[PDB]
């Protein structure tokens, strides 16, 4: 009715997602159409979680067995940005400005103890001025191939209660594939998943995950892989980095570090706010 379709932008896990533009006010916004009242109450929630590093939910829309979200426009995502500057490298200043962004938007939704849970380059976005935005939070606790290569080990270890660690996990995986241009642990199965990150960081086992082994789908037979160097997992990357790394990849939720504290860690001394050059 009230919005014109400009083009289709991509499909997500509820539905497509166009770039359209309002008859009415001239706004030019991404529709989602999301292919039960619960989930109603629990979106409507999420239109009150305002920050500058998470994209608006500008509107919720119910008619007819037909739910769309409206929601703030920008104009790149990071993995095209990343593909764009695959030849050359992001600049660590600008990985830098872009990550601690993303921390604070986590910190913030964390705060209100609200996850994402399926962090992807597909949902960071960017705009000219440098900023980067968090789109889609909320949404999978809202509605209950999909890429695994940012699942956290305890979900895919089969556990049901998912804590804000899960989505460090996941920060931490992109921040390694902006600083190597190459995913970090890109299975193709949730087998292939768990073994990719074994074989990185070692099998776990009780001493460096108490619990790990009465998980639901821990098995004993697992094969036991050493733990490779940090050195070798994220090279070019100084020593504050690999820190920072390492302690956003730590196997325990519990020990993994918070949003929160990753901002004050030392390898953001130096931070600054540059603009990405964009083609559009
Ligand atoms: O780089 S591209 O030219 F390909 C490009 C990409 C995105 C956009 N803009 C964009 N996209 C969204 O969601 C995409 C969706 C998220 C994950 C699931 C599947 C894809 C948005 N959600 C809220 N605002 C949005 N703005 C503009 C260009």
């Amino acid at each position: 009715e009230n919005f014109q379709k400009v083009e289709k932008i991509g499909e997500g896990t509820y539905g497509v997602v166009y770039k359209a533009r309002n008859k009415l006010t001239g706004e030019v916004v991404a529709l989602k159409k999301i292919r039960p009242s619960t989930a109603i109450r629990e979106i409507s929630l999420l239109k009150e979680l305002n920050h500058p590093n998470i994209v608006k939910l500008l509107d919720v829309i119910h008619t007819e067995n037909k739910l769309y979200l409206v929601f703030e426009f920008l104009h790149q995502d990071l993995k095209k940005f990343m593909d764009a500057s695959a030849l050359t490298g992001i600049p660590l200043p600008l990985i830098k400005s872009y990550l601690f962004q993303l921390l604070q938007g986590l910190a913030f939704c964390h705060s209100h103890r609200v996850l994402h849970r399926d962090l992807k380059p597909q949902n960071l976005l960017i705009n000219t001025e440098g900023a980067i935005k968090l789109a889609d939070f909320g949404l999978a606790r809202a509605f209950g191939v999909v890429t695994l290569w940012y699942r956290a080990p305890e979900i895919l270890l089969g556990c049901k209660y998912y804590s804000t660690a899960v989505d460090i996990w996941s920060l931490g995986c992109i921040f390694a594939e902006m600083v190597t241009r190459r995913a970090l642990f890109p299975g193709d199965s949730e087998i292939d998943q768990l073994f990719r990150i074994f074989r990185t960081l070692g099998t776990p086992d009780e001493v460096v995950w108490p619990g790990v082994t009465s998980m639901p789908d821990y098995k004993p037979s697992f094969p036991k892989w050493a733990r490779q160097d940090f050195s070798k997992v994220v090279p070019p990357l100084d020593e504050d980095g690999r820190s920072l790394l390492s302690q956003m990849l730590h196997y325990d939720p519990n020990k993994r570090i918070s949003a929160k504290a990753a901002l004050a860690h030392p390898f953001f001394q130096d931070v600054t706010k540059p603009v990405p050059h964009l083609r559009l």
